[PDB]
């Protein structure tokens, strides 16, 4: 009924016009935190630093064939080879390491030499991000019932800030992803206040609509992402444009009011009374509010199975979509394409899945995608680096096919899940969710023992929950 009651104080105003575009910069800023690591910890060309070289023919003499038949990458000759050998004449950088500029002038790789026996420090940097965003998601569900949807949004805004614009000043590694969690737990409080701020600030029936625009809208933001990587080369500045920007939106979300829904849950009538007010002035328009909203204010066997089954599917789409969208450097050898790419193919896909669902049904497009998402994993890891243009669009395809799975995925939970348990399932799901987002950076981690740990990984488990979807789930 609250729904109506909108209707009555301009849901159909431009007071949600102007909330989606507030939000807007929001959603287009929060892509470009997140998967900034590709950009400002890129990996560049290492070798270890030699005598003979830091103090073409002499590259040779002082470090050794490599293993992707390239000057190594972590070990040199103790003793020139002037005869260009055994292992034994192979020594670790204990010097250091003289880091290629050509392509990255500066990223965290070289400043902490996140290199060789620390190549896994840079994936675990993104899962304490994503770690942080769990914890913090947690937390600030629990502070929403004492503070206001608001307040939060403002000051996740600026903790974000601070922190992104501080790491730029961060001497050790361990600060530098400690000020990521911080930027990341305030990341979560603005997904939270941001949705749930424009989902209760409009009729159901617009819902489904303004949360196709801000999906559209972050799509934009990964594409954007690309494109500020290309013109901003250096991690500090990189960093700052993708942080600064933050204190702006801070001072443009005073401008929103606080969700009248949750003051009426809260218990403040009289607040809630002022801002339907409000937003009604804005679009150009007490007992009728309470008679409306009084109602407002898997233990089952069969809900416990298919409970499972999503959770699975839930897990294995984000366990695996992390993992492509945090490893664009394996995938491609340019990856600012790429990233563009990945957020336009996000576009196509939204758009093209419609027109599979009128033909199709909402299982087996999920399944299919999902299998199809892993299939182009798969063949990336296959194809041969010479091949470029090819190994981009098996990559562009699988995460095009994300994008149809997790649409899919999240018309068909809302619809399984009744409206009494829809918040507990949904809320359990994306539980599992962030945690799957969690241990998909970390997957990355084991590159080190076996390339093609990573690729194997996230293509057998997209293709045993295609099988999954198939089998357990219905229409």
């Amino acid at each position: 009924a609250f729904s109506k009651l909108l209707e009555q104080a301009g849901g159909v105003g431009l007071f949600q016009t102007l909330q989606v575009l507030t939000f807007i910069l929001p959603c287009l800023m929060i892509p470009s935190q997140m998967l900034l690591e590709n950009f400002s910890a890129a990996i560049p060309g290492h070798r270890c630093w030699t005598h003979m070289l830091d103090n073409k023919a002499l590259l040779t003499i002082s470090i050794p064939p490599g293993p992707n038949q390239g000057p190594h990458q972590c070990r040199r000759f103790r003793q020139p080879q002037w005869q260009l050998w055994s292992e034994a004449d192979t020594e670790p950088c204990v010097d250091g390491w003289v880091y290629d500029r050509s392509v990255f002038t500066s990223t965290i790789v070289a400043k902490w030499d996140l290199v060789c026996s620390s190549q896994g420090l840079k994936p675990l940097s993104q899962s304490i991000f994503m770690s942080g965003i769990l914890v913090g998601s947690f937390i600030w569900g629990l502070l929403s019932y004492r503070f206001g949807r608001k307040p939060m949004l403002s000051w996740c805004c600026l903790q974000l800030a601070v922190a992104g614009t501080s790491t730029i000043f961060a001497p050790t590694f361990v600060i530098y992803c400690g000020l990521r969690f911080v930027a990341a737990f305030g990341m979560a409080g603005i997904f939270l206040s941001s949705l749930t701020l424009m989902v209760e600030w409009t009729t159901t029936s617009r819902r489904a609509v303004t949360m196709t625009v801000v999906g559209c809208a972050f799509s934009a933001g990964q594409a954007a992402l690309g494109g500020l990587a290309f013109a901003l080369r250096d991690w500090r500045t990189l960093q700052l444009a993708a942080s600064v920007p933050f204190f702006a939106i801070s001072l443009i979300s005073w401008w929103l009011p606080e969700s009248a829904r949750w003051l009426i849950i809260k218990g403040k009538p009289d607040q809630a009374l002022q801002e339907l007010r409000k937003v009604a002035r804005i679009n150009g328009h007490i007992e009728v509010l309470m008679s409306s909203v009084k109602e407002e204010v898997f233990c089952v066997p069969v809900l416990r199975w298919r409970s499972c089954a999503m959770l699975v599917v839930n897990f294995s789409l984000l366990i695996s979509y992390y993992g492509l969208v945090f490893d664009l450097q394996s995938l491609g050898r340019d990856i600012f394409l790429l990233q563009a790419l990945f957020g336009a193919v996000d576009f196509l896909g939204r758009a093209t899945t419609a027109l599979l669902l009128s033909f199709l049904g909402r299982r087996t497009i999920q399944a299919g995608s999902q299998a199809m998402a892993g299939l182009a994993i798969l063949a990336n890891m296959l194809v041969p680096q010479d091949l470029q243009t090819l190994r981009v669009v098996f990559a562009v395809l699988g995460k095009g096919c994300f994008g149809i799975s997790l649409t899919c995925l999240t018309i068909y939970k809302a619809e399984l899940f009744p409206t009494p348990v829809r918040m507990t399932a949904d809320g359990i799901l994306h539980t599992v969710g962030r945690l799957g987002a969690m241990m998909g950076p970390l997957i990355l981690m084991s590159r080190q023992a076996l390339p093609l740990l990573p690729p194997l990984l996230y293509g057998v488990i997209s293709i045993a929950s295609s099988l999954v979807v198939l089998f357990f789930l219905p229409e």
